[PDB]
């Protein structure tokens, strides 16, 4: 159901904190072959996590539960926050920049924590 939709949702986004974390040690280690890596690991989480959450919104659109597609609607526009900022920090890897870098993995980090007190009321909404 879509329950189980958003509970498989939920471990992706899961996987991306935990390849997030191990990425975020490489690139304090200094290991720019496995921050590589990493962030293409990351693009396509966050592209396998993207579709599951727009078959989410678009099946509690179809069944009319207007509460979970306000909630859905309120954390995509969130998600697509950080994911605008991955982008900025790939950029910033790629260019040698590593101010931005750092800078960027921070505010991904507090932009994705804040959307997460939401997450747990859309799984009680669906
Ligand atoms: O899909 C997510 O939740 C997600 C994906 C990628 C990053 Cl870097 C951070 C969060």
């Amino acid at each position: 159901s879509v329950k189980s939709e958003y509970a498989e949702a939920a471990a992706v986004g899961q996987e991306a904190v935990a390849v997030f974390n191990t990425m975020k040690a490489a690139f304090q280690n200094g290991d720019k072959e496995a921050v590589a890596q990493y962030l293409a690991r990351l693009a396509s989480l966050y592209t396998r996590h993207e579709e599951l959450l727009n078959r989410i919104l678009e099946k509690a659109r179809r069944e009319g539960n207007k509460e979970a597609v306000t909630l859905m609607n309120e954390f995509t526009a969130t998600f697509q926050t950080g994911k605008s900022i991955f982008n900025a920090m790939v950029a910033a890897f790629k260019n040698g920049d590593d101010d931005s870098f750092e800078s960027y993995l921070q505010a991904l980090e507090k932009v994705t924590a804040k959307g997460e007190t939401l997450a747990d009321q859309i799984a009680k909404a669906l």
